[PDB]
């Protein structure tokens, strides 16, 4: 007898960086705002697969961020470890959201961005000159995407980048794991870490937003020392690990679309707008879509009841043909603009801003530097992390003339 259902597996894992999964091209595909799925252990819940429909959703209150809920859709075992508090910002609601979130926005403003291009282009260009002196073959994700933002980020957050052998690797055991004691114990490790910062900024008071954090709100009793902990966490782990993921997937995505790549190089205006559509096609963070009902939730003749679990897809909203014209096409002249890679709401990304700055100065370096950069071994070679976390790859082995 047949197996279609109408409630299919999520998630689905990419079998090309820049391609949807089977599953979702059909999910994009089939009218109306939402559908059901079937999370890992058998429960179901509602996938947003259309544009304006999740920037709706995401605009609702009544579709909570919290992932203490016992209702919250989680995707893998793994989740119990972010499952347990406390919660950093990203996994609270309005007001709390608000007083905590507000406690780190200085570090990421516009005005700061800018003022860290000299420092992200010194990094760049100091993790390249290593690179290229040691002549290829190499791995771009060990020796360039994962230290150049993790250099960036540890100074942005007052964490030693002295500690880099330790930090990273807990920081990849936890965005890796497939189990909830793998995922506990990176977390475990990085947070005793991050207490021992803490404790230490308590007796020498210094830079950084962690010093700032210990120095002012924790001092004053208005945000926990647990608190601060996931928080900083938080801001580590995706300071590095994210943007990195997304450096090599737009290299290996380039390097696909030779025409595009090259009208990149010829006109290094394009690069912002280049960043904008590589944002949208490859929407890395499809894993941070969670939210739960807390009411009732009408949405274009379909109900999501209350405590019913909600994922918000941004991948296959940003493949919305209503609004991208022929949507599965990379067109760096497009206009990419309202995108959904950093979400949207009072949730958007605090990093966005940083994402976008290392991303052009990391492209502009790459052709400068390394015109003849490609890759080494076949696309259909390279390991894609799964669904179930932010994808990338584990390794990308690259050459270039010597
Ligand atoms: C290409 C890189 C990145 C992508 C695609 C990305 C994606 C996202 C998405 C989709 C959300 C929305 C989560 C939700 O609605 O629940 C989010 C939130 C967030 N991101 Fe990113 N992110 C990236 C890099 C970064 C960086 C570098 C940082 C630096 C610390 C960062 C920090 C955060 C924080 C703190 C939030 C929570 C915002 C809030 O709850 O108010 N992200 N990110
Ligand atoms: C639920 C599940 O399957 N897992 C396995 C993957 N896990 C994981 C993955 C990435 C990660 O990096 C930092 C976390 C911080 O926020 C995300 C998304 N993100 C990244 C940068 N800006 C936002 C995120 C990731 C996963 C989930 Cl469920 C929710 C969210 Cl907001 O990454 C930290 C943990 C642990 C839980």
């Amino acid at each position: 007898t047949p197996q279609t259902t109408d409630a299919p597996a999520f998630p689905s894992n990419r079998s090309c960086p820049y391609q949807l999964p089977d599953g979702y091209a059909q999910l994009r595909d089939t009218p109306g705002p939402l559908h059901r799925v079937t999370l890992y252990d058998g429960r179901q819940a509602w996938v947003v697969t259309k544009h304006e429909a999740a920037r709706k959703l995401l605009g609702d209150p009544r579709l909570s961020s919290n992932r203490t809920d016992d209702n919250f859709p989680a995707t893998s075992p793994a989740f119990e470890a972010v499952r347990e508090s406390p919660q950093a910002f990203i996994g609270l609601d309005p007001p709390e959201h608000g007083t905590r979130r507000r406690m780190t926005i200085s570090e990421f403003t516009v005005k700061r961005i800018k003022g860290m291009r000299p420092e992200v282009e010194e990094v760049v260009h100091g993790f390249l000159d290593e690179m290229l002196a040691a002549g290829p073959t190499a791995d771009l994700v060990s020796q360039f995407a994962l230290p150049v933002p993790s250099m960036v980020i540890c100074r942005l957050l007052g964490v030693p980048y002295a500690d880099h052998e330790f930090f990273q690797d807990a920081s990849k055991r936890l965005v890796q794991s497939t189990d909830a004691q793998s995922a506990l114990t990176a977390r475990n490790d990085l947070a005793g870490y991050l207490d021992g910062l803490i404790t230490q900024f308590q007796t020498e008071p210094g830079a950084g937003l962690v010093g700032a954090l210990v120095a002012d709100q924790l001092a004053n009793g208005e945000i926990d020392r647990e608190e601060l902990i996931s928080t900083a966490m938080l801001l580590l782990i995706a300071g590095h690990e994210t943007t990195a993921s997304m450096t090599s997937l737009s290299v290996i995505t380039l390097l696909d679309h030779p025409e595009q790549y090259a009208a990149l190089r010829a006109d290094r205006s394009l690069v912002p707008g280049a960043v904008e559509e590589l944002l949208r096609y490859l929407a890395i963070a499809d894993i941070a879509g969670g939210r739960v009902a807390t009411a009732d939730i009408e949405v274009e003749g379909q109900l999501i009841r209350a405590g019913e679990g909600v994922i918000v897809v941004n991948s296959i909203a940003n493949r919305d043909g209503t609004v991208y014209e022929d949507p599965d096409a990379l067109d760096i002249h497009r206009s990419a603009r309202h995108h959904l890679a950093f979400g949207f709401g009072v949730h958007q990304c605090l990093g966005q801003n940083l994402a976008r700055l290392e991303l052009e100065v990391i492209l502009n370096a790459l052709m400068d530097r390394v015109p003849t950069l490609r890759l080494a071994v076949p696309v259909e070679q390279l390991v894609l992390r799964p669904g179930t976390t932010i994808q990338g790859v584990n390794e990308l082995p690259v050459t270039w003339h010597h």
